[PDB]
C-alpha cells in the first residue's frame, strides 16, 4: 500500500501516500522493473484526430477543477459549484472544453512540481506564465518565442518561464516548434561519419537546411527555428543574435583553457514537451530556468556521443591518457565543470552547482512530504552525474509515480 | 514489435531486446502504480525467517524448477537421469519434508546466483568462482576454520581469487547456523561519550554486541572485529582473526607526499557473510562469498560518505581548497584524489584491485556475453553506475531491466 521510504544518511523516515492520488500507470510491474529507460514504450500521446472519451475527459477535468478550488480555498464554493458545470456543460456538447488564464497558471506549475525528473523543483512557486494560446501562424509563435527569450534572458538574470501555444484539437494538426529546445549549437556530418557541432543535432540541423538554410561551418553555430503552425509546413526563423546569450568559456588558473575556444549559450528551454492539465495536451509549451552546471560541464561537453572533449582537455593538461588507472577523465572532467562554472560567474549568467541545487532539492523534499505526503522523484536523473554519492540526494530512497498535470514526451512532428 | 522490455544505449544508440525476465519467478515491488526501484530494502526478497517447514507444494515447484535449470546447463534436460533426478528430489521431500543436492548441483547453483545478482558489477568472472563445499560443519568452532581456510584461499598473498563457502541448509524447525557479522573482515565502531563514533560508524552494532559477548574492545580507526558464530540451537561464539590472515593495505597517494601521513588504510578483502543463499527452495543462512574491490567503494563510499568515515573535508583542507563554497568543487576535487590514492596504494602492495573505469567497461562485455547466452542480464542501474564520475563510465548510458532470478542471494532479518 503505502512505502515506507527511507535516507541512509540520516536514518530518516517517511511514508508517501501521495501515491495513492497517481492516476497513470509507469513502465514497471512486480516482475521487472524498467525504471531506468528514458522514454516510454507505450505511455506516449497518441495521435488526436477524434475527440477524447467524453467520460474519461470529463473525469480528468472534474479532478483538476477540484484540485484548483483547493489550491485558493475555495472548495465547496458556489464558484466551484458553477465551474464545475461549465465544464460538464461545454464537454457534453462539444467533446472538449477550455481553461480559464488562472487554471492554466495553477496547472502549469503543478505540472512542474510533480516533474519526476527535474531537481529544481524547490523553485516551482516562481514561474512566469505566458499565455499564448491567441496564437494562430508560424509567424506569431516567432514573435513570442522571441519575448520569452529577452524575458528570460534579462541580461544574464535568468527568470523562469514557460510560454504556453493553443491546446491540441480533434481531427486538426498540432501546433509544434520542432527544434529541441529554444536555443542549440549546429551538428554538420561530414568527411568519414564524424561530426563538427553537436552530434546530437544532426537531425535537425539537416531539417533546417532542406528548409532553406545557409547552414555555416564552425563548431557553435546556433540553429534556426522551425515553427509549425497546424496542417501546414514549418517555416525557418532565425533568432537576432543579441537575443541569444553566450557565454565564452576559461579556466581560473589553466591559462590555455581559453585557447580552446569553447562556449555554451545561457538559456535551456526545452521546447518539445507535452503539457497536459485537466485532460487537455498543449503540443507546444516551451519553458525554461537556469542551468546546473553538471549539464554542461559534464553531459554536453563530456558524454561520448556530445563534444566530447575529455581527451583533448587532458592532453593539455598533460595527463597521463595511457590507462584508466590515472583517473585522467575524472581529473579533467572536474576542471571542465570549474571552467563552465568560473565562466557563467564571470560573465554574470545565472547557474547553479550540483552540489547547491541537490541540496535545495532535499528541502522541498521536507516541505512536500508535509504539503502533498510525497513527491514523486526520478533517483537516476536526479542524482548528477558526477560526484553522485558526494550529493545528499544519492542517500535519499525516491518513490517515482505519474501525477497530472504533467509534462509528458511526444512524436516527433516529422 | 517484440512483447518484450525494449533496452537502449544512447552511447551507441543500439538496441536489444531481454526476453529472460519472462523466467522470472518471484515479484518484485515496483508496479504500475509506482516505482519502487531505488529503495534498498524493499520487502519482497527478504528472507525473513520461516520456522515451520516451508508447504511441500511450494518447495517442491521450487525445487522441480532448479533440477529442470541444473539438467538445462548440462545439456540433459529431458534425459532418464533428469527424470531420475526429479524422483528423487519429489519422494525425499515427501519421506522427510525437505531435500539435499549434489554435490555439482551445488556449485552450479552458486555460480547462477552470482550471475544472477542485479546489484553486482563485476559479474563478467561469474563462471571463475571456487565453491568451498562445507555442508558438513557441525559446530562453531569448525565455522572458524571453514572461515580462516576461505581467507587464505581467497586472499592469495595479493592475488586475490573469488570464492564462497557454503554451510548446512536451514532444517525443519532447528536453529540455523548464521554468522552474525556483516563481512568477515570489518572495522570497529566505537560509540563516544559526546555522541560521536571513532571507527566506522556502520558497525556500531555488531561491535557492541561483541563486546557483550566477551570481546575486550580497541580504541582504534581501523581495529578488526571478531567473528560471533553461530551453531543450531546454540548462542554465538566468539573467535579473533589472526592478523597475518587479514591482509590491509596502507593508503598514500602518488603525488601529495602528506597523504601517507593521515594514516588511511583498507582491507584487501571484501567478504559479505550475513546473506542468504537460496537455491531450488533449499536456504542456506550461512554461505559467505568474496572477489575484490572496485576502487570506489573503498575510496568514495567507506571513505567519503556522510554516515561512514566522512573524511571528504580533511582530505580538501590538507589540499588547500576553499570548503566555505559548493562552487569551489572542493568535494569533487578530494574525492578524485582520495581514489587515485586507493588505486595508487593497492598497486603498490600488489593487491588486486579494479578501478571504476575498467570495470565498467568489463560489465559492458558481461552485457554482450549474457545478450547472446541469455538474452538478458537483470541489473539495478543505481547500484552498477558508479558513486563518483557516472556519466563518465560507459554503464550510465546502457538502459537496464530489473528482476528477479533464482538461484539468488537475497537479505535476511539479523539473527539477534
Ligand atoms: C530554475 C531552474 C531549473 C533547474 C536548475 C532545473 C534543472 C533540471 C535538471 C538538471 C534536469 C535534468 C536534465 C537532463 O538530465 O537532461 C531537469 C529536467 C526537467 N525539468 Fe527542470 N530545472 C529548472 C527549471 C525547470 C522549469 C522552469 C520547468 C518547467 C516549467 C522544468 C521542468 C523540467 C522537466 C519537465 C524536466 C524533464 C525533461 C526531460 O525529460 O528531458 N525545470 N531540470
Ligand atoms: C570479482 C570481483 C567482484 C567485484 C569487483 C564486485 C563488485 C561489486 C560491487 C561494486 C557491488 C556493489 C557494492 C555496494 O554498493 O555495496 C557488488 C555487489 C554484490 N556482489 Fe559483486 N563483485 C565481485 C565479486 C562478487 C562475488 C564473488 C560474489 C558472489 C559469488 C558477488 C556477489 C554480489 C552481491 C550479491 C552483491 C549485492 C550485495 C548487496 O546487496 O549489498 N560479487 N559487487
Ligand atoms: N535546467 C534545465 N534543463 C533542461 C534540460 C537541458 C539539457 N540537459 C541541456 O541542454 O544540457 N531546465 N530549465 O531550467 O528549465
Ligand atoms: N566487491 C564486492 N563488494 C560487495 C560489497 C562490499 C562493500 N561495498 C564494501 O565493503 O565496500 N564483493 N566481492 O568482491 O565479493
Ligand atoms: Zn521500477
Amino acid at each position: 500500500k503505502f512505502p515506507r521510504v527511507k535516507n541512509w544518511e540520516l536514518g530518516s523516515i517517511t511514508y508517501d501516500t501521495l501515491c495513492a492520488q497517481s492516476q497513470q500507470d509507469g513502465p514497471c510491474t512486480p516482475r521487472r522493473c524498467l525504471g531506468s529507460l528514458v522514454l516510454p514504450r507505450k505511455l506516449q500521446t497518441r495521435p488526436s484526430p477524434g475527440p477524447p472519451p467524453a467520460e474519461q475527459l470529463l473525469s480528468q477535468a472534474r479532478d483538476f477543477i477540484n484540485q484548483y478550488y483547493s489550491s485558493i480555498k475555495r472548495s465547496g464554493s458556489q464558484a466551484h459549484e458553477e465551474r464545475l458545470q461549465e465544464v460538464e456543460a461545454e464537454v457534453a456538447s462539444t467533446g472538449t472544453y477550455h481553461l480559464r488564464e488562472s487554471e492554466l497558471v495553477f496547472g502549469a506549475k503543478q505540472a512542474w512540481r510533480n516533474a519526476p525528473r527535474c531537481v529544481g523543483r524547490i523553485q516551482w512557486g516562481k514561474l512566469q506564465v505566458f499565455d499564448a494560446r491567441d496564437c494562430s501562424s508560424a509567424q506569431e509563435m516567432f514573435t513570442y518565442i522571441c519575448n520569452h527569450i529577452k524575458y528570460a534572458t534579462n541580461r544574464g538574470n535568468l527568470r523562469s518561464a514557460i510560454t504556453v501555444f493553443p491546446q491540441r484539437a480533434p481531427g486538426r494538426g498540432d501546433f509544434r516548434i520542432w527544434n529541441s529546445q529554444l536555443v542549440r549549437y549546429a551538428g554538420y556530418r561530414q568527411q568519414d561519419g564524424s561530426v563538427r557541432g553537436d552530434p546530437a543535432n544532426v537531425e535537425i540541423t539537416e531539417l533546417c537546411i532542406q528548409h532553406g538554410w545557409t547552414p555555416g561551418n564552425g563548431r557553435f553555430d546556433v540553429l534556426p527555428l522551425l515553427l509549425q503552425a497546424p496542417d501546414e509546413a514549418p517555416e525557418l526563423f532565425v533568432l537576432p543574435p543579441e537575443l541569444v546569450l553566450e557565454v565564452p568559456l576559461e579556466h581560473p588558473t589553466l591559462e590555455w583553457f581559453a585557447a580552446l575556444g569553447l562556449r555554451w549559450y545561457a538559456l535551456p528551454a526545452v521546447s518539445n514537451m507535452l503539457l497536459e492539465i485537466g485532460g487537455l495536451e498543449f503540443s507546444a509549451a516551451p519553458f525554461s530556468g537556469w542551468y546546473m552546471s553538471t549539464e554542461i560541464g559534464t553531459r554536453n561537453l563530456c558524454d561520448p556521443h556530445r563534444y566530447n572533449i575529455l581527451e583533448d582537455v587532458a592532453v593539455c593538461m598533460d595527463l597521463d591518457t595511457r590507462t584508466t588507472s590515472s583517473l585522467w577523465k575524472d581529473k579533467a572532467a572536474v576542471e571542465i565543470n570549474l571552467a563552465v562554472l568560473h565562466s557563467f560567474q564571470l560573465a554574470k549568467v545565472t547557474i547553479v552547482d550540483h552540489h547547491a541545487a541537490t541540496v535545495s532539492f532535499m528541502k522541498h523534499l521536507d516541505n512536500e512530504q508535509k504539503a502533498r505526503g510525497g513527491c514523486p522523484a526520478d533517483w537516476a536523473w536526479i542524482v548528477p552525474p558526477i560526484s553522485g554519492s558526494l550529493t545528499p540526494v544519492f542517500h535519499q530512497e525516491m518513490v517515482n509515480y505519474i501525477l497530472s498535470p504533467a509534462f509528458r514526451y511526444q512524436p516527433d512532428p516529422w
